[PDB]
C-alpha cells in the first residue's frame, strides 16, 4: 500500500542525480583551462538546477500521494506513468538550457512539465472518484469534499502556468520566466500571498513525511557514494592488451589508477560519514517540518557535487583542496542548519531526548557539527603552506565517530 | 535502528548493477560482428557472475544484520566499512576474470572477500560483546550463548576458504575453484551436508526478511529503468555546434536520437510493468522462504540484462527481437517461478487471500503470468514474417493490466 512510494522515490533519486554524470566524466587534465572551466561551471549549474527542479517535482508528488492514503493497481500504473514523465525532466531541462533562444527547447521542457501535471490530475481524479477506497483518513473522506476543487488547483496551478509560458515561447519570449513561478508559487505564495478556505485539514503544503524524505536522502547518498566507485570500475580495467603498456606485472599498470582509487576511497568515506550524521539526526526528528526538508534539499544538492571535489583533490594549484573543501563545508553546513531548527519546535520536532540539555544533546550536536568544523580547519589551512595535510585531517575525521561516544565524555570531564 | 539496512541494500543494489554499464555502453553498430559479439558475451557473463556474487554477499550481510537486531553508532560505522569492502567486489571480480592466469588478480579478489569477511567478524564480535544491547530477541539473548561460536563460523567459513585459495595462487593455482565453494557452502551444504548443534533458533540460513529482499528488488528495478535514461541523457545533447549538422531546426538533429529514445521509452514501460508484477506479488507474500529469494535473485539478474535487449530491438537481423524476447521471458518466468512456490507453504507463505481458489487467486495468477505468455506469443514470430508486430503487442501488453481487474471478469463470464 506504501512500498510503491519507496520504489517511486528510489527511482526519483537516481533520476535527480543523473545530471551529475557529465560533471565527473569531464577531463580535468590540461593536455585550455579557461574554456574547460567555463564548461564545468555550465555543467555544475545545469546539475544544480536539475536537482532543484526534480526535487520540487518530487515534493509535489509526495504531497499528492500523502493526500492519497491507499493504492490501487490502476493507481500504481498511473504512478508509473507519472514517474516516466518526471523521469523525462532532466533531459528536457538540459536541452532547454543549452538552447534557450530556440522555442523548441522551452516548448519541450514545458510539455514535459504539463505532462507530469496532467497524469497527477488523473491520479487525484481517480482518488476523489473512490473516496472510501483511496482517501487518506476520515477527515480526508468525511469533510466538505471540496478538497478536490482545492487540491486540483495545487496540482494544476504549476503546469497551467507553463501553459502560458508555452504559448509565450513562439509568440514573439523575453519573459520565459513563468517556469520559475512554478517553483515559487507552491513554496511560499500560498503560505503568504493567498489561501482559499470555505473544520479544515490543509494537506496543501503540509510538511513531508519523515520516512519519504529520509528514503530520498538515503537513495541520493547511495547513488553518489557508488557513483564514484562505478566509473573507476567501468573505466579502469587494465586492458589485457597492456602487454605493450607498462612489461607485464599487472600491478605496474594498475598503480596508474591509484590516484583516482584513493579519490574514490576518500569520497566514499566522506559521503558515508555525512550519511551517518544525516541518519543519526533524522533518527531523532519527530515530525520533519517544511523548513527541515527545504534545508535537506540543499544539503543533498551539495553532497551530489562532492565527487567532483574529491576528484579535483586527488588530481600553485594547491588551491584545489580549497575548492574541494568548501563543498564539504557546504554539504555539511546546510545539514547543520537543519540541526539548528530544534528551536523552531522543540515539542513538535526533535523528540525530547535530544532537546536543549537532553541526555545526549551535546553528543548529537557535535556529531553533526564535526564536519563543518573540520572543513573550516582545512579552510583556515590557508594560513600556512602545508595545507595538503587536509587529507590526514579528514583521515582523523573518520577516526572521531568511533571514539566520539567517548570524546564527548571529555566535555563531561569539563564538569569541573 | 533499521533504516541503516535500507541505506545498505540501496547501496548494494547499485553496487550489484554497476557491471551492467559496459554492456549498454558497447557499440552495436557494425561500421567485425564475430569479435564484438564475443566481447559482448564476455561482458554479459562478467555482469551475471558479478550480480550473483554481490547478491550472495548481500544475503550474508542481511542474515548477519538479522542476527543483530539493534544498532549502535560504532555498529553503523562498521557497517559502512563493510559496505565499502563489498563495494570493491565487482571491480576485483572483473579484474580477476580478465586476468585469470596471473595470481595477482585472484589474490586481489580474495583479499577483497576476506576483507568483508573480517569486518563482519568484528561486527558480530561487537554484537556478542553487548548482548542486552544488540541481541535481536530473548531467544537470541537467553540461550546457550554459543551462537557466536556458531555464527562466527558461518561468517568466517566463506572468507577462510578464500584464504587457502589465496595461497593456492601465490606459491604455485590450477584449482582456483575454492571461491565457488564460498558460494555453494552457505546455500546448500549446511542445509544438507552437516549442521552443528549442542532449544534452538537456527538463524543460520533462515529465510530473508520480506522487507529486505523487497527493498533490494525495488532498488535494482529503479536502477535499470533509470539506467537507460542515464545513457540517453548524458550522451544525447544536441551539441549546439550541430549548426553544421542537418541548418538549424533542432528537431532535425533531435530526431537522430529517436531510435534509442523509443528504445528507452519501451524499456522503461517493460521494466515498470515487471516491477508492478513484483510488487503485487510481494504484497501478498507472508514469509518469503529461501527458495523465494533464490528465484528472485535470478529474476532480478535477467531484469538487469533487459536494457541490452531493448537496445538491440530498436537498433534477416529481425531475429534480434527473438533475443530481446527471450530475456523478457526469462526476466518474467523466474518471476512466475516464485509464484508457483505457493504450494510449498500455503499456510506459512502467500497469505490466505491469494490461496488456491482465493478471492483474487486467478487475478494474481494472470497478472504474474501475463508477461511470460506475451513473450511466448512474440517468440511465436518464427511462424510468419511480420515479426516486429511484437512491438504493438508489447504496447497492448501494458494496456492489459489497466483493464485487468475487469478482464479477469471475463473468466467470471466463463462460469457458464
Amino acid at each position: 500500500s506504501q512500498r510503491m512510494l519507496s520504489f517511486s522515490d528510489a527511482l526519483l533519486s537516481i533520476i535527480a542525480t543523473v545530471m551529475i554524470l557529465p560533471v565527473t566524466h569531464t577531463e580535468i587534465s590540461p593536455e585550455f583551462d579557461r574554456s574547460v572551466q567555463r564548461l564545468l561551471a555550465t555543467r555544475i549549474a545545469v546539475y544544480l538546477m536539475t536537482f532543484l527542479i526534480v526535487t520540487v517535482a518530487w515534493a509535489a508528488h509526495t504531497r499528492l500521494f500523502q493526500v492519497v492514503g491507499k493504492t490501487d493497481d490502476t493507481l500504481a500504473l498511473l504512478n508509473l506513468a507519472c514517474m516516466m514523465t518526471i523521469t523525462f525532466l532532466p533531459y528536457t531541462f538540459s536541452l532547454m538550457v543549452t538552447f534557450p533562444d530556440v522555442p523548441l527547447g522551452i516548448f519541450l521542457f514545458c510539455v514535459c512539465v504539463i505532462a507530469i501535471g496532467v497524469v497527477q490530475a488523473l491520479i487525484v481524479g481517480y482518488a476523489f472518484h473512490f473516496p472510501h477506497l483511496l482517501s487518506p483518513q476520515i477527515q480526508r473522506s468525511a469533510h466538505r469534499a471540496l478538497y478536490r476543487r482545492h487540491v486540483l488547483g495545487i496540482v494544476l496551478q504549476g503546469p497551467a502556468l507553463c501553459f502560458a509560458a508555452a504559448i509565450f515561447s513562439l509568440f514573439f519570449p523575453l519573459s520565459y520566466l513563468l517556469m520559475v513561478t512554478v517553483i515559487l508559487l507552491p513554496y511560499v505564495s500560498k503560505v503568504t500571498g493567498w489561501c482559499r478556505d470555505r473544520v479544515f485539514s490543509f494537506d496543501l503544503h503540509e510538511p513531508l513525511s519523515k520516512e519519504r524524505v529520509e528514503a530520498f536522502s538515503d537513495g541520493v547518498y547511495a547513488i553518489v557514494a557508488t557513483l564514484l566507485i562505478l566509473d573507476i570500475c567501468e573505466d579502469n580495467v587494465p586492458d589485457p592488451k597492456d602487454v605493450k603498456e607498462r612489461s607485464g606485472s599487472l600491478v605496474a599498470a594498475l598503480s596508474a589508477t591509484g590516484p583516482r582509487f584513493l579519490a574514490y576511497f576518500g569520497s566514499f568515506a566522506t559521503v558515508g560519514l555525512l550519511w551517518f550524521a544525516h541518519h543519526s539526526l533524522f533518527l531523532h526528528v519527530r515530525k520533519a517540518t517544511r523548513a527541515m526538508g527545504l534545508l535537506n534539499t540543499l544539503s543533498l544538492a551539495f553532497v551530489g557535487g562532492l565527487p567532483l571535489a574529491y576528484q579535483q583533490t586527488s588530481a600553485d594549484e594547491l588551491e584545489r583542496v580549497r575548492v574541494s573543501c568548501t563543498i564539504i563545508f557546504l554539504a555539511s553546513i546546510f545539514q547543520l542548519a537543519m540541526w539548528t531548527t530544534a528551536l523552531l519546535h522543540q515539542a513538535e520536532t526533535l523528540q525530547p531526548s535530544v532537546w536543549f540539555g537532553g541526555r545526549e544533546h551535546v553528543l548529537m550536536f557535535a556529531k553533526l557539527a564535526l564536519y563543518p568544523c573540520a572543513s573550516l580547519l582545512a579552510f583556515a589551512s590557508t594560513c600556512l603552506l602545508s595545507r595538503f595535510s587536509v587529507g590526514i585531517f579528514h583521515l582523523m575525521q573518520i577516526a572521531v565517530p568511533c571514539a566520539f561516544l567517548l570524546l564527548r565524555l571529555l566535555v563531561g570531564l569539563a564538569l569541573a
